[PDB]
């Protein structure tokens, strides 16, 4: 009969390699720019993540974006890419605005309920 | 801050939206085709699990892959997409050869032992 195979570490190598793939420049098929920073990504990644940028490539090589910070979309992107969210009592109302605005809900929950109320 | 806040199944929420993508023929930038069977995929997914990939998308947007069997592909790219490898008594080593020729080494160790068995 079928015999079911897990791996456990799967998920994070396959994440690893398309963190490998923005870090070197490799296969990415966008570049957003924001305040003049440059972040070669892939859409399907953005869109596994956030319901902006899904509705956003599915109706260019590059997208200019205004209404984030380099700063938050740095974080944003980090967080993707790394499964980590690197933020500080400084900076979480920035990266709480633009993941509300990228609709990115594990980053907008948690940066909330800091700050709840 | 700056304080790194992990997300444990972050990894497995990306991979579950790129293999809804991929059911559904969304975002997905290049078509392998087997025996007459197309199979819709993101080369940048699979250059992360296949080291034959990587070498091929880095060296058009259909590609005939004529050394594997259409059994054997659709087994290996259930697995890049969801973590588990799902085999058969009678289709291992087809599973295995396919894994050598793609390089993938996680697939084809588990696959040598399990026929060596």
């Amino acid at each position: 009969g079928p015999i079911g195979i897990p791996f456990p570490d799967h998920s994070s190598d396959i994440l690893s390699g398309l963190n490998e793939q923005r870090t070197q420049g490799l296969l990415c098929d966008v570049v957003i720019l924001v305040e003049g920073r440059e972040f070669p990504t892939h859409r399907s990644v953005l869109a596994a993540c956030s319901q902006y940028f899904k509705k956003l490539f599915t109706s260019q090589n590059v997208y200019e974006i205004d209404f984030v910070s380099a700063e938050a979309l740095t974080a944003l992107m980090d967080f993707a890419y790394t499964a980590t969210l690197t933020v500080s009592t400084a900076n979480v109302g920035d990266i709480l605005s633009a993941a509300r605005l990228l609709e990115i809900p594990a980053v907008s929950h948690v940066c909330a309920d800091l700050l709840d109320r």
